Parts: structure tokens; sequence; C-alpha cells
């Protein structure tokens, strides 16, 4: 077909008409920082919501594939582990959401970031949905840059569970998250909690702390949603066994030696610039997941969320996984 397989062995071990079916929203995110979050010893409270929920696995040793919303995407969903991983012949390779999508689980991307680099292109035009336009994205009113926000992407979705009645279902919710320099712009007036803040154009000339803040906020307005995406998760818990995925696709500087958004080749890339908050919810002890020092990298998606499913690929179980 011209496209490049590493996981037709895999199998399904328990099919949903042999157990509870099983329903799974993962969060790529974007330009968030480990070190800016509270569990991981950061000084501000940028997550009160998550606080709060039981059974809510934070993961404090993660580091990122790549640098860019280019680059780590792609891997984040690879089989190859990011060091066989190349991103000019990334798009060809069979994917964790093609191994699923050929088992039998229904594979759903929402993107209200960019575009899915290229990991749905082998899908049905009809399981991408674009939610950076008001389109389909029913919130871009609430802001005077008429942003269209990443909640929008829960809007909606009791329908696509009802259409796939008794299947299994991954959810892939593209946040628009902690990007771009205007960082003010990420977020709504309910998250504008720091202040003062950055509008200006040039990172360089704010003040250090301004920037800082509104970086926050955006944290904020993220453990918002991903909150949010925990309760729907909560909505359907009679019907399926939920689980929640959160990881950013890479971190970001902030001024650091002059050093101010990312891109950086990993070879010189800084610290920052890697390390990323994961997140793993589950309402049952169904999957327990492993230590939350456990030094990790993206390379422990794919094993995950085939974990998730019960499907056993050969090339994939000698790797780290979020679960046990
Ligand atoms: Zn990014």
């Amino acid at each position: 077909t011209d496209t490049i397989y590493h996981a037709k062995d895999a199998v399904q071990t328990t099919k949903p008409s042999e157990r509870k079916p099983r329903l799974v929203v993962f969060v790529v995110g974007e330009t968030a920082r480990a070190d800016h979050v509270q569990f991981n010893g950061y000084g501000r409270e940028t997550f009160p919501q998550l606080a709060k929920v039981d059974g809510l696995a934070n993961f404090s040793q993660v580091t990122s594939c790549g640098t860019s919303t280019a680059y780590s995407v792609p891997c984040m969903f690879s089989y190859l582990g990011q060091d066989d991983y190349d991103v000019d012949t990334a798009k060809y390779q069979e994917n964790v959401l093609d191994t699923l999508d050929r088992l039998g689980v229904g594979i759903l991307w929402r993107d209200n970031n960019s575009d899915s680099k290229g990991v749905m292109d082998k899908l049905p035009a009809t399981q991408y949905f674009d939610y950076k336009s008001a389109t389909n994205n029913t919130i871009c009113n609430t802001n005077p840059y008429n942003e269209c926000r990443d909640v929008g992407m829960l809007v909606g979705l009791d329908d696509y569970v009802s259409a796939n009645n008794g299947k299994d279902m991954l959810i892939m919710l593209h946040q628009m998250g902690n990007h771009g320099p205007a960082y003010f712009k990420r977020y709504d007036e309910q998250f504008a909690k720091f202040t003062p803040v950055c509008e200006g154009n040039e990172l360089a000339k704010c003040e250090h702390q301004s920037l800082i803040n509104a970086y926050d906020n955006a944290l904020l307005a993220t453990d918002d949603f991903i909150a949010k995406s925990i309760d729907w998760l909560k909505t359907h818990e009679a019907n399926y066994d939920v689980a929640m995925l959160y990881v950013s696709d890479h971190g970001e500087s902030l001024g650091e030696n002059g050093v101010y958004l990312h891109g950086m080749p990993n070879a010189f890339a800084p610290k920052e610039q890697r390390a990323v908050p994961a997140f793993f919810w589950s309402n049952n002890t169904t999957f327990k997941p492993t230590a939350s020092d456990t030094v990790l990298t993206h390379d422990a998606i794919t094993p995950t969320l085939l974990k998730l499913f019960d499907v056993t690929a050969g090339k994939v179980k000698d790797r780290a996984a979020f679960i046990q």
C-alpha cells in the first residue's frame, strides 16, 4: 500500500463483548512544562482542579521526543521509539491508531491546535474534525480574540458514544494548550488569576514575571479542561471502563539564558523544552499506573494505549508504559 507495517501481529486478547467496553480520552497537550506543575514542585497551584481528583496519577520524570509540534506528535503515536524515530518518513509508518482502528476500536481525532501531523492520514476523513473554526467548535465567542476554546471539543461526544454503542473507543483531543508567543490569548477571563501579564509582541521586551503569569494562567485553563474531561468520562462509568491520559508534546523556554519559544534541535535544546507533564486517571483499579518518578519518555505512549485496549503486539512488549 506504500505503508510500512510494524504490528501486523497485533491481537486484541479480550473484546468489547467479552468484558466491559472501554472508553478512553487521550488529551494531546502543547507547550506545557513539567517544572510548572505543582505535583512536580512548582510553587503555584496551577492544576487546582486535578489536585482534588481521586485516582489521578502524576508522572514527574517524562521527557518529550522532540521540541516542536511537528516532530513530537508523530513520534507520540509511533512504534519506533525516539532513537529509531525518523520524522521525514513518519507519515508512512503504521502507527498505534492505525493498529487500533484495524482491531475494531473507534478512533476519533478532534483538533483545536493545528493538524494531526499525519497521524490520522490513513484513516477515513470522517474521523478527523477541525475544531479551530466555529464550523465545529461551538465555543469561539467567549473572548475578544474570538479564538475557539479547548472545551468546545467536549461538546457533542455523547452522540459519538451513542452511535458507536458497545464499542471500544479512543478519543484524541488536540489542545491549543499553552502555544504561541501570545500566551494571554490562550485562556478566558475565568483563568486570569495571575497579574500582570504580557501582551507584547516581543517576549524579550516583557517583564519576566508577566510572562510567567500568562503562562500559568494558560496552565489553569488546561487544568480545567482536563478536569472537565474526567467528569465527562465519569458520566459513562456505568456502561464503560473509562480512562484519561494527558501528555504534552514538548516544553517551552521563558527567557532562561535569553531563550524564548521552542523549536531548538534536541542536541542543543535546554532542559525546559523537553520536560513535559503526564497525567493518567482511571475510574477503576482495572489499570494500575507505574510509579510516579519512573524515568519515561514519549515512547511510553504507544504501549500504554495498547495496554488499555488489551492489545498484544510483539514490538512493544519490552517497552515501559504508564500502566502495569
Ligand atoms: Zn507544541
